[PDB]
């Protein structure tokens, strides 16, 4: 049905999260160990190595632009490097617990984090003041991303709620700011992620019950589409094909799942032995995918 194509490995202990590069053939690989890796895929080379935080780091995300790249940790650091320089450029404090994840704006010098003291926070990074702290989850914040195109956060928790948040209010200034526009409800256990697709209005949401859920929305309203139902157990991360109407999902159940985009029915499963799967990403132009699991890190094609 599917075959992937693996391209590069990294064996190591436990891997949380991974970035493509969006021009140069690199991966940063944050562990759970601290450390984050920076490997070159094509010639299967480590190039750097990165040790600023303590404990886990799940959040890893380069600028689209800039020599730069951020990471989140356990110890609710939201560090900024350049991968230039080689240097730690600053730590962006504030977090009053474990930061899930952290990414850069596309356009807006701005980078979004979320953290399980139940809040989203987003930076300007050129002033390094936190510029709005989204507050209303009741529970750890699993995940947030920005919309590619409008002035909207998606964002996942534990209190079993995805949230769409209209920050066109911060937009226009350069809590009005922030203003929740839909509490997404059909989870019934805690949610883990939340993905945008590229071009078309549509939100993928996954957790703790084992579900990869689709959703639609227009400017006034949502409603869920349908389910992904398999999994048999966590499912830590999901995503949308960008050039493919397919659905992507990891799980702690041990397998990368690919599903129908129309259907939802399933198209490949893929498995690990002995490892969990916490992580995936696509990169940003080629269709070339990286996940994170128990043992490293792994990049492929899909067929």
């Amino acid at each position: 049905s599917m075959e992937m194509l693996t391209k590069f490995e990294s064996r190591s202990s436990r891997a949380k999260g991974v970035a493509f590069h969006p021009t140069q053939p690199w991966i940063l690989t944050s562990l759970h160990n601290g450390r984050i890796q920076l490997w070159d895929y094509r010639m299967g080379t480590l190039l750097d190595r990165f040790d600023g935080h303590d404990g886990p780091v799940r959040g890893i995300a380069f600028h689209p632009t800039q020599p730069l790249f951020v990471s989140g940790g356990d110890d609710y650091k939201v560090n900024v490097w350049n991968y230039k320089s080689r240097k730690l450029l600053f730590s962006l404090c504030g977090h009053m617990d474990y930061v899930r994840v952290c990414t850069f704006h596309h356009e807006y010098p701005w980078i979004l984090s979320c953290s399980d003291d139940q809040t989203i926070r987003i930076w300007n990074w050129q002033s390094r003041n936190c510029i709005a702290i989204l507050t209303g989850h009741s529970h750890y914040v699993m995940c947030a991303a920005f919309h590619p195109s409008e002035d909207l956060i998606v964002s996942a928790s534990l209190d079993q709620t995805v949230r769409v948040w209209d920050i066109s209010g911060l937009r226009m200034k350069n809590s009005t700011d922030a203003i929740v526009k839909f509490v997404l409800e059909g989870h019934d256990r805690g949610v883990n992620w939340c993905a945008f697709h590229p071009t078309l209005p549509l939100i993928l949401s996954a957790g703790d019950d084992r579900l990869v859920k689709l959703w639609r929305m227009t400017a006034s309203k949502a409603w869920e589409v349908d389910t992904c139902r398999g999994h048999f157990n966590n499912v830590s991360c999901c995503l949308f094909h960008p050039h493919q109407e397919l659905i992507l999902s990891a799980s702690e159940d041990k397998t990368i799942r690919v599903w129908d985009l129309n259907r939802r029915t399933a198209v490949q499963t893929f498995r690990r032995d002995n490892d969990r799967f916490w992580f995936i990403t696509v990169h940003p132009k080629l269709n070339l995918f990286a996940a994170a699991h128990d043992s490293g890190v792994m990049v492929f094609k899909l067929e």
